[PDB]
């Protein structure tokens, strides 16, 4: 019933951040996709090209259109804003949702709620510190004056640093501001949160607060990783993802 698995990158990243994981999930028998979202492919126009969420997430909807059967959507970090948007518009094609230390927001809630300071257990101040606005506020871009700080905060799971194909220079602020449209049929999709216990970008406190605030049950697996478990434990990550695709309703 589930033939496809679609891994979606977070902010300032590209599809290829998942290179360690894609072969591991194809061995489990799945067709695996890790597409660039709109604006995340050098030469496509970058952040200002992204009109809205439908536009941003189109490469995934394109994939889901041609999937033989049902698909699993994994979002990482800000990627969860996309998988929740897609769920609501393609609930007929999605069989499972994986939030990998990802933004899980209740219907009608924007990811801004948990990135900005607030109560209870709201805020991602390491990220806000190292990620900076550009283009009169319509782009985010990392603070390259503090490269070692950038590495220990965002890429410390990598054994060694990652390749240039994993990243873009400027991020659209569109996904940060769009509320979760999930309603009715889409709230029945099984949900799985994969916690990253040692993340300092998205602290475990904020991870758990978003789980507690989403309406309805959310399954949980925990990993002893920081912000990028697809770097430091691709095998354990793949295993969790595939055991969930094998039976999302049960798991």
């Amino acid at each position: 019933t589930v033939t496809d698995i679609i891994l979606i990158h977070g902010a300032l990243n590209r599809g290829a951040c998942y290179d360690a994981v894609v072969p591991l999930l194809e061995a489990r028998g799945y067709r695996v996709h890790a597409p660039d979202l709109t604006g995340h492919t050098p030469g496509d126009g970058g952040h200002l090209s992204v009109v809205d969420m439908e536009h941003y997430t189109r490469p995934v909807a394109d994939i889901l259109a041609r999937a033989e059967g049902q698909s699993i959507l994994l979002g990482h970090s800000l990627g969860g804003a996309s998988i929740s948007w897609l769920a609501q518009h393609h609930p007929d094609k999605v069989a499972g949702l994986i939030y990998l230390t990802a933004v899980l927001t209740a219907p009608g809630v924007t990811p801004e709620t948990f990135v900005l300071p607030g109560e209870p257990n709201r805020g991602t101040p390491h990220a806000l510190d190292l990620i900076q606005p550009v283009d009169e506020g319509r782009g985010l871009q990392a603070d390259f004056s503090r490269l070692e700080r950038l590495r220990e905060v965002f890429m410390g799971d990598y054994p060694g640093m990652p390749p240039a194909e994993h990243f873009i220079q400027t991020q659209s602020t569109v996904p940060f501001g769009t509320p979760n449209p999930m309603e009715g049929r889409a709230l029945e999709i099984p949900r799985l949160y994969i916690e990253a216990l040692d993340d300092v970008v998205l602290p475990i406190a904020v991870q758990r607060q978003m789980q507690k605030e989403f309406p309805g049950p959310v399954a949980v697996v925990s990993l002893p990783a920081s912000h990028a478990p697809y770097y430091s434990m691709p095998e354990r990550l793949a295993e969790a993802i595939a055991d969930f695709a094998d039976a999302p309703a049960e798991y």
